[PDB]
């Protein structure tokens, strides 16, 4: 395990804000974004197409554990969680990224926002990918992939083990 | 062929408004509903949860043809439009029923708003079923069926050749 | 004060469901409506524009107190209260009307779903106006009217004591 | 006039892409939002309350005329165009800031983005105020301030004589 670094190459400070943007791509950052109508919560998460849209900042935090460090290693389990000021639907839910358990999750479940901290699908590890500056994340269901979304098709992030789906991503210290 | 009935017995008039209500239903008529979110054209058709909501009106159109007659036969090739004089979106598209033939329609696709009037997409039947007063509505991809959509689960009609799936309707005589 | 009829001249009845709909018009039922975006609670009151459209319906009971009758009568104080089984959104408040009391309230004020049983803001009188079977709604911030409102211009209901703006309606039993 | 200066001091050049960013703010850049619900379209101009949310890109053309130059001047006047392949609505009109002249426009009329480059109301200047780098757009109606929009409160650009109204922006060239 090795510690992961952002794209202006300095290790990943835990709980510090940063930008996930999908390597080699036109369009911007990760973002909430509604994928049912109604109900409209749990969020999901979605690659903006918009170019310079950087993404919504999240922050990396160990569970469990880890008393010995300020810095994000990977193939270790963490929490992911959006960092917003304003909030301004889906309230009764937190900002962490969770894996979509519920009785309705597709067989390549999407993933949503509002997990709880210490549940086994709000488990996330970073791992290197081919790629400078370049990984992947994985949890207890799957590789973080995409399929087209629902906004004018736009990458929707969902589990799953099929390795032609993999989001490959870089991490933007948010300055 | 027989004569298509109303609610009240009386035949089915060609261009006259009709709701079209699913029988044995705490739900009410069908009604223009977003079935995507980005593009929401063409919109898709859905019955209301709303017990005391008629739907929207439609009137029926044969198509080809016959000139013998004012009513509505079954086993005869119709056009369902919506009939509203308000319509603030999707008005590049007519209020025509038809199946979705798109790149992107699913296995069991759904009904569209937006046909073109001589398009083999665009054209009905209504048939008898068992008893009242009671209808089901065929196209050449299939029965008009239901399936659990994205307004809270609110039943959205798509052409089916699953059985178990038949909407069952009368049409009810606008005032 | 009067026994209070429906538009098939019977007598209301407390409890008993009623669409609320504006005399004279070419369009449907009050129905709620998001008045503001973002935050869209409470909801404000607006009359659909769809003509066969009849309104969610209502129910009056009266505050306070009353223990005498199962009939409304006019220049008395009551709750005006929507009655649906759904209700996806707003629903840390109740359904009865209210007029907006809020620090943001408009010189005329809006009303909005959400009041209190007891407060003074939701308290409304049934007046007779002249025409068989209409009626007026008052309220101790003035008679509800209307102003075009942000649904492509349909009326939104208001507190105001301009005498042209008074709302007239009549109340259609839910059968 | 003197040349209009981006946000590391180098002159802003005819067609290239900045974000307008308004000084001394927690929150991000401007960008198209809808500021009526029902139509939606034209579209307002609202400050993002998102910290790291930059806005969308705009550019700045000579209207009229001018063939000297390379570069933008202040006191003179210019179309100002959001530029975005992706457009997914009010696709009949521009992409062009323009004051809203039409019938129901209020008294300090919204900026809407929708105009004609000849017409006088698509027609702003860049002016220099106090520091930085920091700079204020006019028109014809009066200077481009803002007032709490239908976003949560988000700032909504209009056109105002009321000089507390007054929005001090910074250019920052796009990447
Ligand atoms: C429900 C709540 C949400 C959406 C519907 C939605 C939804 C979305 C979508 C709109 C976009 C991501 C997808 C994309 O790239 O779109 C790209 C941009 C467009 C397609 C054009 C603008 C779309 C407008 C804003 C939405 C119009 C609503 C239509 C008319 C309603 C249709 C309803 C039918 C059922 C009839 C987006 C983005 C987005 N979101 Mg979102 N998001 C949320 C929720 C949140 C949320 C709580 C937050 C933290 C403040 C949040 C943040 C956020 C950020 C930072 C960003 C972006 O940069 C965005 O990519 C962006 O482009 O915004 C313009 N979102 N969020
Ligand atoms: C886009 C355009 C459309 C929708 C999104 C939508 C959509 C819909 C839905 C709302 C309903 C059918 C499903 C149902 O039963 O719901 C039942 C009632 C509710 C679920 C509660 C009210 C929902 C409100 C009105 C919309 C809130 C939208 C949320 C906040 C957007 C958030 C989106 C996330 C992605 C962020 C409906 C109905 C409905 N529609 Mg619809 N419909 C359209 C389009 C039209 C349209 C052109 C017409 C001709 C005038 C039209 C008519 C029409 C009629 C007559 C009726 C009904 O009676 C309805 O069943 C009804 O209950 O209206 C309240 N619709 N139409
Ligand atoms: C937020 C929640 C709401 C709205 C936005 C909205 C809103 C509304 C509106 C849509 C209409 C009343 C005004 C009217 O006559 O419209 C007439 C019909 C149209 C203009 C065409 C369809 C509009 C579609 C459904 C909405 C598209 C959403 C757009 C694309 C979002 C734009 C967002 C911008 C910021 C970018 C309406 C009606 C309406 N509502 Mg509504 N309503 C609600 C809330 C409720 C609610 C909890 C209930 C109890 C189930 C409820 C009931 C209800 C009933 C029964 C009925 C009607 O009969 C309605 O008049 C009707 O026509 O529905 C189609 N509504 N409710
Ligand atoms: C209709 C079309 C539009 C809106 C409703 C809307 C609307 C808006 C709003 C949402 C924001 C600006 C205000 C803001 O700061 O909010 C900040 C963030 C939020 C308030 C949380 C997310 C709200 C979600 C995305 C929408 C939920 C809609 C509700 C559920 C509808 C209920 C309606 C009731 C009547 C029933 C916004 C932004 C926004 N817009 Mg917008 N925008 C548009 C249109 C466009 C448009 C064509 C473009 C070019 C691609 C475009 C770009 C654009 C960009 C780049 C950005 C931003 O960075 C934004 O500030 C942003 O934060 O996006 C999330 N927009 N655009």
């Amino acid at each position: 395990r090795e510690q992961v670094k952002d794209s202006n190459g300095n290790p990943v400070k835990r709980g510090a804000k940063y930008f996930i943007q999908p390597a080699k791509s036109n369009g911007g950052g990760l973002v909430p974004a509604a994928i049912n109508i109604l109900p409209f919560c749990p969020l999901g998460i979605t690659q903006t197409l918009l170019p310079y849209q950087p993404g919504l900042p999240v922050s990396f935090g160990y569970e469990p554990v880890i008393a010995g460090t300020d810095y994000i290693y990977t193939s270790t389990t963490i929490n992911i969680e959006f960092r917003s000021e304003i909030w301004p639907v889906c309230n009764e839910l937190s900002k962490l990224w969770a894996v979509d358990v519920s009785s309705s999750a597709a067989k390549e479940p999407a993933i949503i926002i509002g997990g709880e901290r210490t549940a086994p699908n709000s488990l996330f590890k970073i791992e290197e990918a081919t790629g400078a500056h370049t990984y992947k994340l994985t949890t207890s269901s799957g590789t973080v992939g995409t399929i087209p979304g629902p906004w004018l098709g736009a990458p929707q992030l969902i589990a799953t083990n099929d390795d032609a789906k993999t989001l490959f991503v870089k991490f933007v210290k948010v300055d």
